[PDB]
């Protein structure tokens, strides 16, 4: 197993189409022992994760709650046993209020909404590293989920700005994590048909926002030299597991693109 | 004159070493008619700007104050006369609380502080564009000040994250501004010895933060193929005026580097 | 005039739709005194440049001819007068044999053909700098023409590789030019309907190569926040003149994008 | 084993400090069956590779020899058996004549020398893909070795330009390889003390070239958040094996940085 004997915390599961659900499944297939964290709807998340190949403890974590963050390391240690530390951490958490996405004009998002989205989607990558690095082993790995924000695009709007901030945060987290012998990297995935993303394509955020996202998805598979299947998160999950493994030991502060190669092609 | 007959709003003057003070001076030397905006210490700013080559109206603008922003376009129109519009806007505004910079550990900045810095330094670029685009002429130009955040560095810490967010915001502002025939760009300057920056090199934010910034300054002049004079903001001011002029008419959503070429060289 | 009193060498005119023809016209409109260089068909080029606003001396320069390059500085000095030096140099030269472009498979271009294209399109930027820097004034400016090669695309094929090499060459030319007080930069233009480019869209290099280039052109105007007019080279010419002027004095080794902002937008 | 059952061709071994020697060793440790290719000194290379964990067939390949390239696929098939195909290809080949590196001025490299270096170091990545893709399995992987050329630096000179060309070639090879279900990527390594590199630091290419490279090496370990050991190629070799494996299945046309994170940090 690629991750045999490793203890890995995975955040971000909310449905069976969550990218983090497939990260967790593949990590368990490869021998990892998991601790899961979930936000708000813990009964739902427990029912969802009962379908993973192995039972895993589930801890509550709202990344805006400083009490959850202050207690997290102790709750993880209780779950994996005293004297044991984590080898890996997966941040698969993102949110932007509806005013910051969709057909709602870019200029009309109030800063309170933008700040909440940047808190959950970017600052919390530093928050989780701060909480968990003291209980991580040398040779460990922190991985977060990214969507390439180097160019503007329709509808993503303020979430694009949040991802730009996240990429910057990751480079600073690498500086801190390096003192522990730990790597920090992001995986920039192509579009994946989660429940939330299917709802937006179906017009949850306005019709032409849905139309624009559908056009973006189609161009992605066209550009990608090996194609891109938005209905299959397994290639993204495998890439996260590659970064959690010992096989990219000299990569940190960096971004790995699991996007079919689409970002390397103009058309 | 490069800017003859143009009406340009310039924010960000607080002392005679402010980058915006030199932008304003060079723009007036080149024939522009200015409206100035200032934050908080308006009596001080009026005294400072009395030393500009020409008298200019000074308007109060705290970019965190929605009432200041809601009234700004009307106050500008009163200052330049009904039926007149702006040809240019300069955003030269930045702030990050001390916890987000210096020797203070990156992980110890509370989100309230980071969010305030991102509000002032990044979101407000969109806020000012929203306020002023309705009173801008086709062919107009919005310019903001940047510090290349593509790599992490010591001490800049959360201000680096704010600049990453600003670069992303600029690409979305270009989308909106294009509907008015207006360009939006950033100037990424090398280090400039403002009053605040001299204080930090002198240890206002901790000793080794000051030591690290001094090392960064020295490496900049070494890397720059044409050298870099941190005591001379005129090359930065001229670059801003180039973007305000009609001579870069097909550049938008972009970043122009006024840094001596340092970012193009590894050592 | 933006370039009043400046002496500027302009290469690359072959027809009245050459980008260099419009660079030369705008530079003369702005007060520059020009020396022109032309390749092979000098009688044709003289007839073309008789239509410029002012008469300019025309010198022969095949950038693959070491004798032309060894004599160039002396021939320029004869044209502008002893004791006078150049303030600006424009490289607007590119060529790739047909096997390296179009529907002809990427793998089927022989290296002899690729090497000729890289010689003319990339190495010659260093060759011209070597020849002309000894007769350039401090504060001078070298500008070359680029087409953004950071992503692969259909049909451009080996010319894309040549532009990647050119961008690298430019960063090294900046190191050398800096010792003379001279800047070196590229302008990355959007697509322009030169005679050669119209012929390729019309199928000179194969039908689906023409089809692919037409699709690339259409997406460019769609992406550009201020639009893109492939029939109008004046915005590109003005950007070159901006870099030749004194108004971007701290930019070197760099690339300025005169592309409507298209490269800053995904769709 | 990470590469259990995979058939992989590895080029570029010349001494026991070659990066390709360590790629080959790690690949064999992980269960791969290798075919090796060597240039010119085949008796030496056979003696060197006798020290690998397993015996591997050695084929002659001068990438400038079209007869070697035309026969390569048939010689590989003879070595692995009819009906068998390759799963992986490693390009670890580079050369630039001495005039294109070191204290020898950048402008003094003749194009004949530069063209030879670009032939061996960049064009040959396309040459090898053309030769070997017809005998590669779907799901296969082509990997080449890179040194980040996005910024100029002392001494690397024309080899930097060759690496810029290689990165561009890789994006086009990905387009071709995708039709076979094959990925193409580069690994950008930090500096490694090969025999050639130790000789240059010792002044083989001039004293201040050696001095400049030693300064570059020292800054690399300082910048890298996890450090950088130029005497240990194993982290680079493991990264190549990661790309040869099935664990980065959605990455192509891309560059993975095995450099300690140094390129993500300014200082
Ligand atoms: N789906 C795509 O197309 C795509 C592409 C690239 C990257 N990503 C990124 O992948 C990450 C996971 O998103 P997803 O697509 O799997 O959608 P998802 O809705 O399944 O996951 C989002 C997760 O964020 C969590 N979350 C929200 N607020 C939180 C809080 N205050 N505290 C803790 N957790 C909170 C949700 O509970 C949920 O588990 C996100 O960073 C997303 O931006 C998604
Ligand atoms: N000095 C450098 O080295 C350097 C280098 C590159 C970029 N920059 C950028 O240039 C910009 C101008 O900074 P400076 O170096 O001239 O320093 P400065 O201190 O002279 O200017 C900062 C300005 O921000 C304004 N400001 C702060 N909070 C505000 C608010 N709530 N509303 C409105 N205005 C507010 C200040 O009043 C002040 O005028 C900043 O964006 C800075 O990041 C500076
Ligand atoms: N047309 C576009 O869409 C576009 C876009 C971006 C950049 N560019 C670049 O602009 C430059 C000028 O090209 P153009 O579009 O105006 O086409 P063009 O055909 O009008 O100019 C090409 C020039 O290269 C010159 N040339 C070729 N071989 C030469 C040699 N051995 N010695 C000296 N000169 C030689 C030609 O004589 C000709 O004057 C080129 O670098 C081109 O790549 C063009
Ligand atoms: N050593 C470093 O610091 C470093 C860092 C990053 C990347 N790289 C790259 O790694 C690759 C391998 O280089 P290395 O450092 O292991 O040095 P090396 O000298 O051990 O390997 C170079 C290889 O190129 C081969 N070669 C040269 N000409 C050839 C030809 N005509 N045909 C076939 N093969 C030929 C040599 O025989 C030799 O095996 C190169 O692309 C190099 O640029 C090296
Ligand atoms: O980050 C997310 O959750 C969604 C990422 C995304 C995919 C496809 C289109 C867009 Cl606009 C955005
Ligand atoms: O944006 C600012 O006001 C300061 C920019 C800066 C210059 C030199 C060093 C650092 Cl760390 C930061
Ligand atoms: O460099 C040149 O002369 C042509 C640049 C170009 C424009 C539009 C499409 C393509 Cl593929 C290439
Ligand atoms: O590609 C190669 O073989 C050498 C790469 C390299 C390492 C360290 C310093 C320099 Cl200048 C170059």
């Amino acid at each position: 197993g690629l991750l045999d004997g490793k203890r890995i915390l995975v955040s971000g599961i909310i449905t069976d189409s969550s990218i983090a659900f497939h990260i967790a499944r593949v990590a368990q297939e490869q021998g990892a022992q998991l601790v899961l964290t979930g936000f708000d709807r813990l009964r739902l998340i427990q029912r969802i994760t009962d379908r993973l190949p192995a039972k895993a403890p589930l801890l509550e974590l709202d990344v805006q709650n400083e009490e959850h963050l202050a207690s997290l390391a102790g709750r993880v240690t209780e779950a994996i046993g005293a004297g044991n530390k984590l080898d890996g951490v997966v941040h698969s958490i993102g949110f932007m209020p509806q005013t910051g996405m969709g057909i709602n004009p870019f200029f009309d998002a109030p800063y309170a909404d933008v700040s909440k989205g940047i808190h959950i989607s970017a600052y919390s990558y530093a928050s989780m590293a701060k909480a968990l690095l003291p209980i991580m082993n040398p040779g460990g790995s922190i991985v977060g989920m990214d969507f390439d924000p180097s160019r503007a695009m329709p509808a993503y709007n303020w979430m694009t700005v949040a991802k730009s901030a996240l990429e910057s945060v990751n480079r600073f987290v690498a500086r801190e994590a390096g003192k522990y012998g730990v790597r920090s990297n992001l995986v920039a995935a192509g579009p994946i048909r989660t429940l939330a993303m299917s709802a937006i394509v179906g017009g949850a955020l306005g019709e032409e926002a849905g139309a624009q996202i559908q056009l973006l998805e189609e161009g992605w598979d066209q550009r990608a030299p090996i194609g891109w299947n938005m209905k299959d998160a397994t290639p993204v999950a495998k890439t996260v597991c590659a970064l959690l493994s010992d096989w990219l030991p000299a990569t940190t502060g960096d971004i790995i693109y699991a996007d079919g190669g689409a970002h390397t092609q103009l058309l």
